[PDB]
Parts: structure tokens; C-alpha cells; sequence
């Protein structure tokens, strides 16, 4: 009963939220109620606005699916150039049908439950004078407040019709102050937390890369401008879309608010013959009254449980030991057993061997040949890469009693190098505009995914690398954008390509441990989540500037999905030095936590066994608790998160200070999340109520430039 | 157990606040631990600082009674010259003892409870060196959340000594960003809202008017930037005294904020001899974390069953038509009768005769002279006024059946006119220092309230006046401030004998409604509402601007104690035009509605009839209910709040559109304080269950430029 | 002509300034008519407000030296408690002079300068009713903008007064929105600067320390919001004096903004006898139309040339190494002439010894004994320190051909251990408060420099 149906109103209604609207039976346009906190029963209408000027009464409804063309100037939900070449549509309400459970997307991923968690509303519209369906999808998620929206477009008429613009989501808010909220960056600065506050006209961002790129995530919050991180009303979207995007927020004339994400209108001309259907991504929404943070603790129980559909969802993450900070492109059998040996000898579970590996006649020894042809290089791996593996699965872990060492490779499947043997023979095979330059940006081209022979090539070389030895865990990596493109088809049509190929291939190798990667969170988005459970979360691994981009991606994403790994000293990206326990504290914020450093270089092999037990003790709660932000990096020096067990019965407080604090008081850091009437016992010592610790709560101070404390609680 | 005591720990509980502290046994001083939400068991204590340059371990430390000139260096609560010529203090702690209830404050208004309602805490401090004792005082009322603080000083050396500065209350905070708001005004713009952030340094405001003044009143709130009037934290601050006060936030260089509260140290040059102590009035402290009108709220119900002692507290307040704004000084006995009778036609139930009715060699015919001589003037009431009084409480009042027209009287006792015959024989009676000019402001001078003869004067004329006509109601006036004064000791005195003067007449006439007044809200605080159950908001009756000053007053101060009158317009004090049924409904948020005009003016008598039972229907609700300022003036220009009656059972909304609104969208006003899950009937029409009215809302529009609702709702 | 008197009128111009009051004839006040850039010629008088309320006029006009206890209830300018026991005060303009250049200020530190650089207008008020008369005094410095105040209170009657507060300068602002600028700080974090708006109210920062301090200078700027480093108007204002001092503003009821530095009231109970005078440090006030630099600019140069009287003031500096952090207490002289020879090798100049040198029978080898004892460590410096001076100024400095080392000592003259000899000779000498306990910090006492022993003990030891 999370849809309830009276006439033509459709009620959502989930544990706190409540999305509602109707059908107008004069004008056949949904128009939207409320999405917010619960209502029920009847509802207050507006009272009917006085029209004068331009703006009509289409421009002055919160409409649900708006178009453009026939009164309403603010920006649409759909762009259609029909058969006769306007570019005018009047999609009507036919009727409606309610089912139990999701129905799949084809071809996208989306997120799944069956019909005692989610519930989908299908309202099916009609265009008579142009013959064109559309069909707009609504599940609910009662437990997490959380609405999810698609819609399909079909033609139905004897003519082509281009679809120009299709938003996967579409909310009218009514007239009220709003402050926006979304991760901007770059690579080595990904997912920085910036607030606005809406104005009147267009504000929002996109990806013109072909990925959702590290420069915006496909991700936005409309709050309140008193809304923090434990009060007030925050509604969150994110596209499940790992392709280009655009999101745009538009205060209107009136003072209504639009909100919409969705396809970049301007990679999207997608042609529609005579019975075909385009179908966009889902985009997830989570209405929260318990402010932002509120809203990313249900963002993540949903995504865990409803998103991410590999076994290491819930499941504990080895640590593990990437070669590439390490010994970069300079290796061959003996280094990479070296370091699977000092691997072991520490604890860890799980050693990766990074770029460097492949090629033959062009050999990838750097960055500039090999990409595409992924046997392993003979001068690096005489005897072939089974006995390598072999050898390193059975070297044994220390302080483990029994456990065997697991095997990790990296791949970056859908780049490849002018020089290597792939583009020599298939040089057809790359994105690229006729005769136009094929601009290269770290020496590579992308190769087209749209293509079946491309998808089939990487299905190929993927099944045959991880049949040929024990091989448990994938890095899959793609270290640049889209230049040319053949057409404005084929950004779209790429990516159902690139879902084909990661749906075979995760659900060929279910026991694979897969991570995505993009230069670090270049593709960071729900479009990967659900086929791979974790992302590398940036290629800076500084310890301070890894506490914002981890805050700015929890945001979104759940702490269980970020790879966090402890690096050498000084930074090969920031040139910073910061103190080795305050940069193994702020990876173990990451549900992959590991080392990307050359074992040898580490002094004191006591401390680093130290900090990898520490790691394992802390996992489960960052792999299955509840994140709550208490203090943001942005806001101050002293940044904080405290992970609560689901049941509530243990959580693990991470403080960090940032900057030096000469000769001043530090702040309190106050919890939350706990039960206040219950008692915590701190770090095995001193026992406190719950009000206590949320009400005034713990001050640390420090003689450093640099610290950090992880802090264990037991309920009782 | 609101009290707790372990060791030199003391807890001050509430329902919803905690307030704790202790007595360092090798320092003697108090220390805070906590002020704010619930604790219990055992606190952190903090990390000892590391202390370096000139700041000491002293300016380190939260501090209850903050001395100076023994290495604190922020601003202190007390200041002491000591016979000797030192200003060192070295207070330290020496017992305490609990009691149940609260002793009474000699001289000195201040809040009263039962044994169950409070529970008091007072802490002794001396000063061995000096022979100087303090004595603070704790009281917590648990249902507020409220602490009540003050404190003496008594002088147990052979010499004298001179309290310099003596603040009621003094609270450290931890370091943490603060917002600080106040009520700043002037003559006829009263209580207007300021918030600001707290910065290194002083802030604050005070008065030395010698009254706690039009500029600023003796109140403030603390509050996180993010506090709202609903979420958040919020601490309130008011002081129980009608005198010159000095308020001050400090956040010193460590980053500790302190709040203290008291005595104008400007106007505070006290002379203790051995064995005199000096009583300082108490301040009233409110917790809330349900946003600053959750501390309102709590405030209200204090002031309204533990403050005013009247017994109009809690019964509603007859509609009255006061006569100054329609006659001014220019009428005699035929003017206020016909006054009396067309009032009494309209249905209002008191009539009020404004200035202009004494003197007698020096008529009270305009602002030059008479104020002294309080008999009727022989000019304009031939014979007396007992025969007008008479006739105009033989008048019925219409639409009631059986009840007759009440009289109520103006007075100004406090003051005389140079031009008066009071003046001429007493000249000496008046504030003045030695030889200097004796300033007029509007033509008066102040009188010594400090002497004994004056105080009974005033006691003596009143009692006779009340006693010789049919009075049951009395506005006491106050047009000016003290200019010189004959010592700084007389500013204190003043008021110690205005409190003697105002306990005796309000406690001999218990049944006189009195109506505290000082050229509007010049005098508008916590001490005068212990005795007058009623304060004149403002001269500014313009509709527009007592919604900001109406707004603002009850920031500290509940409805039931504003009074607010409908006038004529265009204003005297504007020149706006506002209609007649907004400024009426603006009036109706005041505890004491009323006209203030010629009737002859007004020419819809059945409207104005109807706003009268419209004022009479929704007068319970603003006395008894809980207010919800459920949006601003400050923040929008439709602003609006929500009574509530004490047990849910109704409403009333007041609702305003102050700008005109041209071709825009309306906001909607959502409610708050109802039942989720119940049932209102709005406005007799329509039901809605009390999460969609808190979570929707209602939306109204208006086709004017001034628009206007109240709304009634009944619970089912 | 860079001060024109008409009349009861009194200007005061600069290069790019303008400061104009006058004498109300009526009242006898100071009031402002215009501070900030030129103005010349007749003057828009602003026309007269509607009283209303509580507020009178007095409380409605811009005051140059404002008192309480009349009408106004703005925060004032002085408080004087009468020896009958008033805290009125009704101080009336009597009659000015003007002087080319500027006098000095009695015991005080004090800007300078001759004829053509600096003139001065001294403004005379009296209050008959008390016999107490105030002089206020102006000094325009043309070339760089700035107005220097400073004012006397001299009891002319016969019992005592006493002053309870007294500001250097006070100026009101007319009905603007302003901006507050000033440095706070503590110990190793001195001088951050900080901008917060005015609001109604009090707003502004001292020190209670007794000295400048660590934690607010006494220094501030109003600029309005929009004002950068380089563009818009700003007001410096500059307090200078070395005790404890109050900064305060305050935007009145009716809008007017008065802002006014000095003394810090809290620590100022100054009684004058008959005749007996008291006078308060100056402030030096700087308006720019140029930006906050541009305000900056003419105080760096007016201090360079019209307050900081050393020789050194326009000249290089020698770069110097200091011994305190590479050796802090620990050393002797072996240790103090290795750092001078690898000093002069480096090619520094001028060589400092540090804490630690000094003491005898209490010696200075940490925090906690031997201030006081102002004569060489026998321990540390066996034939004293002029054997070891003379070898240090006789090393040459590396890349120099022909320069010398040149020799530098720390003293700290104004504190005492208890942990001395002087503590243990004259233990009344420091500051204390009857039987109250004599606190440390650093484990050190502060010397009491009004005691003329205390002057003399320190002038001689140096000086030897």
C-alpha cells in the first residue's frame, strides 16, 4: 500500500515522505501536489492564480512531465522534432496501471526489490495529433524514502521523430527559498561539496565528456538554506547514468522551482523510427526531514541493499597492496613477488598488480604503447602470468593462521594506444569524426563501444584473462573522455554497449572482487555501483586531501563503496608529508582500505601491522553501518565521522585535526545516532550515557600539526 | 531530583536542558561543565590546555563568577574596590546548601514557584583577604528548562568597599561559532530583531535612560547560525528588572564566549559598609533545542504562571477604546461621554480616559504643564469626577445583555511639570545635581523615586484617586528618561522605590487592571510584568509596523501582555493607509485589544462590531495559547503565526500579505505544534489531518496591497 | 592655511582630507559637520530632526566630545564624578588658539614635526557649574591626511575629581552602513585581521593586560562594505599608548555611529586635586579615499617621519642571528663564540645573545630564577663579558671586505623571579595587592615602574 490511487491522484507514500499528484482532466497534464514530508488525506488545493502577461496558466502549475511549445517558457522535460518538423508535443493522461515490485530497465541499470520493498506506478501518455507514447515510471521504496522515476518514449506513428531532450526526472517545487548542493572537481580533486542558493534563471552543471566525469557527479541536493547535516528538509537526485548528463535547476518567472536531470540535451539526438523506444536512466530521489545527512543514510542502506547487486555488498574487503604508487611501470615477475611476498608478511590479504603487465610487440612499459593487447609481456613474464599467480596464492599471510594470498590485475579495456597491435589492424575501431585529427590525451583512443565487434573483443580478452589463473579481484580503469564522436547517437548508444559488456562480465565472474576506476572518480556514479561494488575514489591519496573528497563523496555514495589506500610520503601529487597514522586513519574511512606504496620504503613494519589490524576492526562498520558526518571538513579544521552499527551496539568515531592549533581551545565534537537513555563504553575505559555523548560529547586535543583518533563505542 | 550534588559537582536538571558545574577544591573557583541538553552520569572532562604567552591557566577555563586582575583578562561578572584601593577579588568557594522552592528577592521583583514547580541551589564564595562574601543563587523550574540566577555581595571587612560592576548572570561557552540576537528600537519602532555573529571582542548593548529603554531591551539570545525559529539550539538570556542594564557577549582570545548580564557598571557605583549587602535582580536563563520559538515558548509559560502575579494573567482582557489619539488634550466632560457612549454602542466594554483630565491653577491642556497635580480639572469636569464616571458605568454595551461600560483612567506619577503647583512647592522632590541646568524633556522632570516622601506621594494620591470614582483600570505612563541625577547610587534607589510604590498599589487594588506604559514599550520588561499584567507595546499603531514590533516584543515576552489598538488612518506617526480589517487583525495578536480613534470616524459600525466578537472569540486563545511565529517579517513579506491552546484542542492562524504581490506566485504557510495524526476542522469548512497541515500547509492569495486572514481550526 | 577658523567654524584640511566642527553658540557643544575627503567653501547645513520619545536633541546631532547624564545616552567621551558626588558634567566651548607646528605631550609619546609639516588648534571648554575645564587638541599633518587628538581634564575647583573614563578621540559618523576592521590575536598568533559590520549597539575590543597586548591592538579601521585594499573610503584609527586601552562603537538608537578610543575605563579611576591635570594619550586618525592600503600607506609614512624619533628608522637594518632557538638556556661562552665565528662566516652582521646570560647566586639557566640579577653568569662567562664581547666584535664577516661583527644582549627589565637576588632584597618592589597572592606567570613577578626606585634601579643597570 505504498501507492494509493483516487481518481485520478497518485499517492506515494513511504515511512516519512509522501509524493502525490494528479491528472487535470481538462488540460490531460500531471500535475504535482506535494513531495515532502508524509501527508494524508484530503490535500489543501491552491487557490487559482490570476493570469496577466505572457505566462498563462500552463506557467503557473508544478507540472510533472513539461514540455515546451504550447505556453510553458519555462525549460522542458522533453524535446521531440516530430515527423513534420515541428518540435510541438501534447502527451496527454490515457491511463495508468500499478504493479508490485520493479519492472528492469533495458539495457541500464537500475535498482531492484521485489514486491514486499518497492512498488511501481506506470502512467502511460498519449500525443494524438503526432502519434508518440511516453510512459513515466514511479517506484516507491516505502523504507527509504525514496521515489525513482524513468520514462520511456515511443513512436507509434509511420515517421521518424528525433528526440532532442528527455530529463529521466522532473520536479516543480512550489515558491520557497532553496540553496543547491553538488560535487565539483577535477582529477586529483574529485567531489567537493559546494552550496548556492537558487536564483532566478538557470543554475546546474553536466558532463560534456561522455562519462559523468570527475568535474560534476551526476548529483544534486535541493535544501533549505537552514538545512544541516543533522536538521531541516533536503531532497536529494542522482542520475543512475555513467554517461554524460545535465542537471538543471530553473527559478521561474512565478517563483516555482524546476529541478531536472537527465541525458545532456546536446549529446542526444537520438532518431526514432516507426515503433521504437528510447528509454532513459532512473534517477533516484530521497526526500529526508533529518537533514542532508538524513538523506545520504538512506542514499546508502538503498544503494546496499537495493543497487549494488555483487556479493561484496555487505561482504568485507581484504585489505590489499596496489604495485602502482610503488614501482609505477618498472617491474617484471621477480619485483611483483617481491612485493606479493613483503605483501603477505604484513597481513595483507589481497595483492594487485597494476599497469605494466601487458603487450608483446609493443610492450606496455609505459604510457604511451600496449593498450589492446592484453596477453602478458614475455620479456616481464618468461614463463606466462599462471605460474606468477600460482606461486603468489600460496604464499601465506601473516597473523592469519591458514589464509592464502589473493591475486589482483588491472585492465582498462576500452582504451587503446596508436602504437600497439590492436590499432594496427583495426584502426576502424575508435571513436573518431571522419578525417578529423584523433586527438589523443595520455597517448590513447578510445575505442567505440557501440560497436558489437568492440564489446565482443572485450568480452574476449576479459574471459580469457581471468580463465588463464586465479585471478579474484579486477581494478577496471579508464583514464580519459570522449573527443570525436561518428554521431550524437553514439554517446548513448556507447554506453548500452559498455552495460552489455560489464553486465556479461561481472555476472560471468560473480566471485571476482570488482573495482571500478577513471583516473580515480571519474566514473563515479550509481551506473557503475550496481555491476561493480566499490570505485577508486581519487588518484590523489594525500591523507588531508582525501578527508574532503571522501566527505563529498559520501555525499552520495556509501563509505563501503570508496577504495582509500595509505601512500608514501612525500605526496606524488600534492608534494605534502603528512604523519603515517593520521593518513592510515583517513583511508580506513574507505570500505577497500589498502597500501599503494613499496613495502621496502616503510621504517617501522611493527606500526604498519598495527594500523592493518586496526583497518580489519573497523571494516564491518564502514562496510555496513550508518554514516553521520558531525563536523565537515568545509566547515572547520577539525573534521569528524562516526559510524553506527545497524542494531546501534557499536560505532567507531573518526576526529581528525587538519591544520596546527597553536595556543587555543579545540572544539567538542558531539555524537549522534546513538540511544540516548543507553550507555557507551569509549575505547574499552570510560562509560557514558548516549545523551552525553550527543549532547556535550568529547574533546581531544593534540601537539601537532597533524592528528587523527579512531575511537571504538560499545552499547553497555 | 531536579538538584543534584556529587562531591563539588552540581547538576541543575530540567525536562530538556542540563546545567552543570562544579568548585575546583584547589583554585576555589566554579567552573562550568555544561549548559544545554540533557546529561547524565558522568561528563568528559575536558583535556588540560597547554598553556603559553601571558594567558594562564585562568583564561583557559569556563568560569561561573569571573573576577578580574588575577590573570583573566576577559571581561569580568564582578568588580570589587576594596577598602584598601585594590580592585583584586579572590572568591572562592566555601558550601552551599539545596532547598526545594524559592526564597523571595527583597526590594526586587522576581519569579515565585511551589516546593514541586522549583528548586533552588545557592553557592557561597569569600574572599579571605578582603572579608567579601558573594552568595549565588541557582533555580530551575524543570517543566521550562529554565535556570534562574542572581547573586549578592556582602561586605564582612571593617571598611567600605564599592561594587563597581555586578553582573546577575555569567555563563562561559565552549568555543563554537554563536549568533547573537537582540531587540533594538527606538520611540514608535520598538523590539526590532537583530542577529549577528559573535566575533572576537564585545558585543552588546545596554541602556542608561535609567529605565531598560526603547533603545535596547534587557534581553538576548544565543544561538548556533543555523538556529531557526523551530530546529536547533537556542539560550536565552532576560533580566528581571526595569532599571539601566548593560549586556555583553565576549569571545575572548582562547575562543570561550562569555555571556554576562546585569547592572549599567556605568550607572553601578555602589557604597557597601560593613555589614551591607548588595542584591543583584535576577536573570532568567531558557534551554530549548526545538529553535528559538521553542524558547518562547518556555519563556511565556514561565512569565505567565511564575512571573506575573496579577490575577489577569490568565483571564482575557475586556475590549477597551482609549481616548488620547482621538481627542488628545483638546475636550471636557461633554467630549468623553460622547467618547463613553458611542463606544459602548460598538460593543467595547472599558473606556479609557487618556492625559488631559487634571490640574487645576495649571491645566493639563497640553504637554506644558499640571503633570503633579492629580485632581480633575474644575475647566472641564464642574463637578468632579465621580458624577462622569457614573453616567458613563451606567452605559450598557451593546450586543451583551446585562454588562454596563467600565472606566479606566490614565496617570503619569513619576513626573511633574516645572509648570505645575507640585513643582513650585516641592522643587527639591525632582532628579537634578547640585546647580546644574535641570533638562525637560517634553516639558517634564523626573521625580526621586529613591525618597521615601516621594514614593509615598505617589502611594497616597493613588490610593485616594482610586478610591473616589469607579475605576477598574489604570495606564501608568512614563514620557522621559533620567538625565542628571544627585549620585550614581540614586539610579538603583530609583528603582528599589518605584518596586516599593508599584507592590503596595497593585497589591492594595488587586482587582484594577494596570497597564504598565512608557511612551509605548520604553519600560517593557520582566520587572514591570510582575506587577502590571499588561504593557503598551508602542505608540506606532500603524498596521504594518506592530506586525515587526509585535513580532520581536514576543521574542521574550508572551501575547497575553501586549497591548494593541486599531487606529485611525492615515496614522499620526506614518501617514500610511492600511485597511481597516488588516489593522484590526493585527491588533488581535495582543493580549489587550481596543480602539484608539474618534468612533465618529469610523462609519461601518457593523464591521466594526464584527471585529470585536472577532476580537472576543480569538482573545482566549492569544492568553492562554502557545505561540508558533510561523514566518517572519524579518524574512519575508507574508508573515504569520499560529496559537495553539495549551491542551491541542484549537488554533487560530494569523495570516498577512504586507507588499502588494504583483503576478507572482503566493508561499505556502505550513502550521506547526498540532497532532500528526488528528484531525482539524479548518474555519468550519474543510478537514485536514495535522501532518498535512504542518507539512503542506495552506496557500492564500489576496488581490490587494494589504491582505489578511484568521483562521480558526477546530481539533475534529 | 591647513586649519581655518570662522568664527565658532573650525577646519582642518589636507592634501586629499577634510575634518570640520564647530561651537553650537546655544549650547556651547562640539559638533561635526564633515570628516573625510575635501570639502571647501560653505558647508550644507543638515536641516534640524523632529524630536520624539526619550531621545532629545542632544542625542540626535554628531559630538566631538560627548558626555552622559543630559540628554544623550550614546556611550560618551568622558565620565567625571564631582566632588559633591554628581556624574554630570557640562563642559561649554570657550575659546581656541592656533599654533603652527605641534607641542609636546607631558610624559607621553607623541607625534612631531615643524612648522610646514604639522599645525595645531587647541579648543578650550569649561563647565562653571563644577570649575573643571577640558582642551582638546587638533593637529593636522597635511601631506598625509592624518588628525591627531588628544584632550586634558584639569580640575579648576577646589575639592577633588575624579576621572572615570576619557577617550584620546571621538568621532560621529553620520547615518551609514560601515564596516569594522581590526587585529586580534594571541601569543604566536598575533595581529589576524578580522571585519565584521557595525550594528546598533556596542561592538569593538581592549585590552585589560595592562599593556597593548597580544590579544586586540589598539588599532582600528571603519570603511564601508564595498571598501578594498584599493578602492573607497576608510578611517584608521591609531591609539598611542603601550597600557591597557578600549576601542568602541556603537551605532545609536537614531543611527549615528560614534566611535571613540582610549584608556580602558575599567582600569582609569584617576583623581585630580585642585589644579592637578590629567592627559590622555593621542590617537592618530588617518581617512584615505584610496582604499585600506591607501590608509596604510600615510600611517607607514607619517610613523617613518613624524613619530619613530631613531636614528634608525630610515636606515638598513644589519641581518642578525638570534641565539635563542638553536640554543636556548643551555650554553656558556664556548657555546656563544662558536655561534658568532659561524655567524660572521655567514655573512651576518650583527650578533644576538639571548636569554640566559645573566644571574649569580640564582642563575638564568631556565624559566625560574636569575631575572633581576643583571650582572654576567660567573659560571658561564668566568672573566666576564667584555673579555668575550671584544674577541666576538673582532670577528670579520664573511663577503664583507673591511665590516666587523657587532654584538647584541636581551634584558627583560620590568620582571623579577622570586627566585633572585632583587626579589629576595626589595620584595615590595613588584606589583601586588596587600596579602592577595603574588600569581606567576613564567614563574615571574612584574616590577612596579611608577615606584621612581623602580625607574631608577632599571635606568642604572642598563646604563652600566
Amino acid at each position: 500500500n505504498a501507492i494509493v490511487v483516487d481518481g485520478t491522484t497518485f499517492a506515494l507514500h513511504g515511512a516519512g515522505m509522501s509524493y502525490v499528484f494528479h491528472a487535470n482532466t481538462t488540460t490531460g497534464d500531471l500535475i504535482t501536489d506535494h513531495y515532502g514530508a508524509s501527508v494524508s488525506g484530503a490535500l489543501p488545493s491552491p487557490p487559482e492564480p490570476v493570469v496577466n502577461g505572457w505566462v498563462g496558466m500552463i506557467g503557473r502549475t508544478r507540472r510533472e512531465f513539461p514540455d515546451q511549445g504550447r505556453g510553458d517558457f519555462r525549460i522542458p522535460a522533453v524535446r521531440i522534432r516530430q515527423t513534420a518538423g515541428y518540435a510541438v508535443s501534447d502527451l496527454r493522461y490515457q491511463g495508468h496501471e500499478v504493479r508490485d515490485g520493479k519492472p528492469g530497465l533495458p539495457g541500464l541499470p537500475a535498482t531492484f526489490g521485489e514486491a514486499g520493498d518497492v512498488t511501481t506506478l506506470v502512467v502511460h501518455l498519449y500525443d494524438n495529433h503526432s502519434a508518440v507514447a511516453a510512459d513515466l515510471s514511479y517506484s516507491v521504496f516505502p523504507e527509504f524514502d525514496a521515489v525513482v522515476r524513468s520514462v520511456n518514449i515511443t513512436n507509434k506513428g509511420n515517421g521518424n521523430i528525433t528526440i532532442e531532450h528527455l530529463a529521466s526526472m522532473s520536479v516543480d517545487f512550489p515558491f520557497e527559498d532553496l540553496d543547491l548542493l553538488g560535487l565539483r572537481g577535477d582529477w586529483a580533486r574529485e567531489a567537493h561539496r559546494m552550496r548556492r542558493r537558487v536564483e532566478y534563471g538557470v543554475q546546474g552543471f553536466g558532463s560534456s565528456t561522455g562519462y559523468s566525469s570527475h568535474l560534476h557527479n551526476p548529483f544534486f541536493v535541493l535544501a533549505h538554506p537552514s538545512t544541516t547535516e543533522s536538521q531541516g528538509e533536503a531532497w536529494g537526485f542522482n542520475l543512475t547514468y555513467t554517461g554524460s548528463f545535465s542537471a538543471q535547476v530553473e527559478k521561474g518567472s512565478q517563483g516555482l522551482t524546476r529541478a531536472l536531470i537527465g541525458f545532456n540535451p546536446d549529446q542526444l539526438s537520438w532518431t526514432l523510427g516507426p515503433g521504437e523506444t528510447l528509454t532513459s536512466p532512473e534517477c533516484v530521489s530521497v526526500y529526508s526531514s533529518d537533514g542532508i545527512g538524513g538523506m545520504s543514510r538512506k542514499f546508502h542502506r538503498l544503494y546496499r541493499k537495493h543497487l549494488i547487486r555483487s556479493k561484496y555488498a555487505t561482504l568485507d574487503r581484504p585489505p590489499l597492496l596496489n604495485s602502482w604508487e610503488g614501482v609505477y611501470f618498472d617491474y617484471n615477475q621477480t619485483g611483483i613477488e617481491r612485493l606479493a611476498r613483503q605483501s603477505a608478511a604484513l597481513g595483507i590479504r589481497l595483492f594487485v598488480m597494476d599497469d605494466g603487465w601487458f603487450g608483446n610487440k609493443y610492450p606496455r612499459t609505459s604510457d604511451k604503447a600496449g593498450l589492446g593487447d592484453w596477453t602478458p609481456n614475455p620479456d616481464r613474464f618468461p614463463d606466462g602470468l599462471e605460474p606468477v599467480v600460482e606461486r603468489i596464492t600460496n604464499l601465506p599471510v601473516n597473523g592469519t593462521a591458514g589464509e592464502k594470498l589473493r591475486f589482483g590485475i588491472w585492465v582498462e579495456p576500452e582504451m587503446v594506444n596508436p602504437n600497439s597491435s590492436l590499432y594496427r589492424e583495426h584502426p576502424d575501431w575508435v571513436l573518431h569524426a571522419g578525417s578529423y585529427p584523433r586527438t589523443e590525451r595520455r597517448n590513447q583512443l578510445v575505442l567505440n563501444l557501440a560497436l558489437p565487434e568492440v564489446q565482443d573483443f572485450i568480452i574476449d580478452f576479459m574471459t580469457n584473462l581471468l580463465n588463464s589463473a586465479d585471478i579474484s579481484y579486477v581494478k577496471w580503469d579508464n583514464n580519459r573522455g570522449m573527443h570525436e564522436m561518428p554521431s550524437t547517437r553514439t554517446y548513448h548508444e556507447y554506453m548500452l554497449g559498455l552495460y552489455r559488456v560489464l553486465d556479461t562480465l561481472s555476472a560471468r565472474f560473480p566471485d571476482v572482487l570488482w573495482e571500478g576506476c577513471a583516473s580515480g572518480g571519474g566514473r563515479f556514479d550509481a551506473g557503475i555501483l550496481h555491476y561493480f561494488p566499490q570505485i577508486w575514489t581519487s588518484d590523489n591519496t594525500d591523507g588531508v586531501d582525501r578527508i574532503t573528497i571522501q566527505f563529498g563523496t559520501s555525499l552520495a555514495y556509501p563509505p563501503s563503496t570508496m577504495g582509500a589506500h595509505l601512500s608514501a610520503v612525500p605526496n606524488h601529487q600534492t608534494s605534502r608529508t603528512v604523519p603515517l597514522e593520521f593518513r592510515a586513519h583517513v583511508a580506513m574511512m574507505g570500505g577497500s582500505f589498502g597500501l599503494e606504496l613499496d613495502p621496502a620504503t616503510l621504517q617501522d613494519d611493527p606500526e604498519v601491522r598495527r594500523l592493518i589490524k586496526l583497518a580489519e576492526k573497523v571494516n564491518p562498520l564502514v562496510i555496513n553501518g550508518d554514516l553521520y558526518r558531525l563536523r565537515l571538513p568545509e566547515e572547520s579544521q577539525w573534521p569528524a565521522a562516526l559510524f553506527v552499527a545497524e542494531d546501534g551496539s557499536q560505532a567507531v568515531l573518526f576526529y581528525f585535526q587538519v591544520g596546527p592549533n597553536v595556543n587555543h581551545a579545540a572544539p567538542w565534537v558531539r555524537l549522534q545516532g546513538l540511544d540516548p537513555e543507553a550507555r557507551y563504553t569509549v575505547d574499552g575505559n570510560a562509560t557514558y550515557k548516549g545523551a552525553t555523548l550527543m549532547n556535550l560529547g568529547l574533546q581531544f586535543t593534540f601537539d601537532s600539526e597533524y592528528g587523527s583518533k579512531v575511537v571504538f563505542l560499545e552499547k553497555q
